């Protein structure tokens, strides 16, 4: 079964079967993150922003060279205040990017980003958290689809990276969004296989058994068979106990037709939960010379 990894991690090599999934507890500097939720009321439902947390942690390996000369030009965008009283220092984010708990990019997101949102029973999404945080794009909660690439003002949340990555500028947008609106097993295995094949982060929406029905996690690796079919893949989830890591999901079509990814076998008792969509963020590596 070849397989793919995301750009620049090591796949784990410390699997255990657990007492209800196959996984790998997490080891630092590896390539991959697990930003994990504390559920203290603020965080509760921001798995989309801890998805998107993990993909710019990912995002800082790729370019942390740049990003240091990034900030020796622009000096003044290392750190956000709001009204006197610092909000986000982006090196503090970058010194903290391998703790699951307490990042400081994750306590900024749940604390003064978004907090009001798990106490309010609706959340963000990944590539429009990225698209503020890096360019500035305002992100606006009843908006339900992918970045408007128009020009505006910068979100004062973010937009820290917004002197190289402007808004409007098409081929500044490092992100993207794919609905897998009933699409078969088939067509999906090939867009994931894809998006890692051309060196991106991936992030990955699926069914749950709450209100909305729908949670986001990260997917790192992929495992695919004879036919080119996807079989599993390796995820974080900011849901599990920091103690797991990096887990192991089934990918198979249950008995609704629905392709569904489970910590078990995909059968008749075990259905899974449906996968709804794909977010993906690119390292923009070729786009840091201003003089160009």
């Amino acid at each position: 079964v070849t397989s793919v990894w995301t750009k620049g991690v090591t796949p784990p090599a410390n699997f255990t079967q657990g007492e209800d999934v196959f996984h790998a507890p997490y080891v630092a500097n590896q390539g991959w993150y697990d930003i994990t939720k504390t559920f203290n009321g603020k965080d509760d439902l921001l798995c989309g922003a801890a998805t998107a947390g993990n993909m710019l942690h990912w995002w800082f390996d790729q370019n942390k060279d740049q990003i240091k000369r990034y900030l020796e030009e622009h000096p003044e965008k290392q750190k956000i205040n709001f009204n006197g009283e610092q909000m986000f220092d982006v090196k503090e984010a970058i010194d903290t990017k391998n703790h699951q708990l307490d990042s400081k990019l994750f306590e900024y997101f749940k604390e003064k980003a978004f907090p009001y949102l798990s106490t309010k029973h609706l959340g963000v999404f990944p590539d429009h958290v990225i698209d503020m945080f890096i360019n500035g794009y305002r992100l606006s909660l009843t908006n339900h689809g992918p970045t408007p690439v128009k020009e505006g003002s910068k979100d004062p949340r973010g937009g820290i990276f917004d002197a190289v990555f402007t808004r409007g500028d098409q081929s500044k947008l490092l992100t993207s969004r794919h609905d897998f609106k009933e699409k078969n097993l088939k067509e999906i295995s090939d867009l994931i296989k894809k998006e890692l094949t051309e060196g991106k982060a991936l992030g990955l929406s699926h069914t749950y058994a709450n209100v909305r029905i729908n949670h986001v996690i990260n997917l790192w690796g992929a495992d695919f068979d004879s036919n080119g079919n996807l079989k599993a893949i390796y995820v974080t989830d900011s849901d599990s106990n920091a103690s797991i890591g990096m887990k192991k999901y089934f990918v198979g079509v249950n008995s609704a037709g629905k392709v569904a990814i489970s910590a078990k076998e995909i059968k008749e008792d075990n259905i899974g939960a449906q996968v709804l969509g794909l977010f993906t963020l690119s390292t923009g590596q070729d786009s840091w010379n201003q003089t160009n």
